[PDB]
């Protein structure tokens, strides 16, 4: 897989970005239906964390097989992948809601295992160019003051770090050069937040049912 992945927005009509799903498949589908999403024209970008804690995990993970669904891996996808790895330890994954995997029927377990393999092909960062506007999507954060396509980075920081949102909430706010807007999930909040040119759209759908989707193009 490649850390960065570029998406040419001019190839789609409307483009949306959704926060952490954690098995909230039905919630998502109803939203798309409600916003008039057309999978033959529009594009949905995901911040990752498609599985764990929630109920419809396989259904959510499977979305990565659809052309209209473009996701970046979250720390939960990583824990699942490492956990299922030949020399991996499931401990961490089970301590984060991965139990659903060991509760699947035989058929689904096989499907889940194949989908986990595909999840390991997911990028860590997505660069979306839309109308001369550049949007960067990562699960938790882009650990640099300046963004640069292809710049090597520690994946752990991209998917686990909460230091930036933490300072932003403590008053310490700073912009990230290199792109117009940054969109992350990972850290839940009652309402979508925005500090400088950074947006946080994880409104804890698995916890309360509030799943947020922001439109970044069209309409
Ligand atoms: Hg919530
Ligand atoms: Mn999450
Ligand atoms: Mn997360």
């Amino acid at each position: 897989m490649r850390y960065y992945e570029k998406i040419d927005g001019s190839k789609y009509r409307n483009i949306w970005v959704v926060g952490d799903l954690h098995g909230c498949y039905t919630n998502l589908m109803n939203k798309l239906d409600t916003i008039g999403f057309d999978n033959k024209k529009d594009l949905l970008i995901s911040v990752g964390d498609l599985v764990d804690r929630g109920a419809e995990n396989v259904e959510c993970l499977e979305l990565i097989t659809f052309p209209w669904f473009r996701a970046v891996r979250g720390n939960h996808e990583q824990m699942m992948i490492d956990g299922l790895s030949e020399r991996g330890n499931v401990n961490h994954w089970l301590l984060n809601g991965g139990g659903w995997f060991f509760n699947l029927d035989y058929d689904k377990e096989i499907l889940a295992k194949a989908l986990a393999h595909k999840a390991d092909e997911l990028p860590l960062i997505i660069e979306l160019v839309s109308k001369d506007k550049k949007y960067v999507i990562c699960h938790a954060d882009y650990p640099f003051d300046e963004y640069e396509f292809g710049k090597p980075v520690d994946h752990q920081q991209v998917i686990w770090n909460r230091e930036r949102i933490s300072n932003s909430q403590n008053g310490i706010v700073k912009e990230i050069k290199g792109a117009d807007t940054f969109i992350f999930g990972h850290t839940p909040a009652v309402k979508p937040l925005k500090f400088a040119n950074q947006m946080y759209i994880d409104t804890g759908a698995v916890f309360c049912g509030n799943l947020t989707l922001i439109q970044v193009q069209g309409a």
